[PDB]
């Protein structure tokens, strides 16, 4: 649809930040489809993703970081509240101690940082949907 | 690139038909995108799956059929010919026993028919790639 995708943002995060995504699978869940976003420590893809966030429509979400190249600690859920061919609205929110993602207004997973949110300067949105909304709030000191 | 992806034509295959496709990954090998090739039995995209191929790039593949709306046993390859930021050219070459694959000129891998070919109606080439070649051969009785 509207975004492109793969979607890159250059973005800065600190406590209190909001990340907004607004969209839809492309494929129906028994195909599973996939969503990722990726908080990056630079522009470049390669570089390091402070939160990994990877959704195999119907079946499960990883979680993870990559630092210095290597994948950490995965954390898999099997929390599901995407609903198929439905578009949804992910809100990915920065706490002191934690990100919180809520799935159309319900809280759904939380990650706890394990590198300062500070080191994020870039996001970026791909995988199996189309793209309508991308939002990073500025507003806080 | 040039074709949209998801990528979907109506399809038909018997023994000497193949299948071209001309494309590139979307990310890095250490994003680990994928691409995946179905053979469908109907132009719904939740029809049932005569060959299902789908590449993890840098890691592995995996091959299967879906049947009656269920997953059957899965034949699992490591065998990597894809090459890091390349564009790829895939051949799917429906023989008489078996549906050979080669990546680049080199025959790959290999799936032996769970259905007729003949009972593909659609094929779907889909996820994180960009396609800027696709033919269905049409030569053969």
């Amino acid at each position: 649809s509207l975004l492109p995708v793969p979607y890159t943002e250059a973005a800065s995060l600190s406590t209190g930040s909001t990340v907004t995504i607004k969209g839809r699978p492309l494929a129906c869940f028994l195909n599973e489809p996939y969503l990722q976003v990726d908080f990056h420590t630079e522009m470049k893809e390669e570089s390091d993703i402070v939160f990994h966030f990877q959704v195999c429509f119907g079946r499960r979400v990883v979680m993870n970081s990559r630092e210095y190249g290597a994948w950490k600690a995965q954390v898999e859920s099997k929390n599901m509240p995407f609903q198929d061919g439905q578009e949804f609205e992910l809100s990915i929110s920065v706490l002191p101690d934690k990100y919180q993602v809520m799935v159309n207004g319900q809280s759904s997973y939380t990650f706890d940082h394990r590198i300062k949110p500070e080191a994020v300067k870039m996001v970026q949105v791909w995988r199996d949907i189309s793209l309508t909304k991308f939002n990073v709030s500025y507003l806080k000191r």
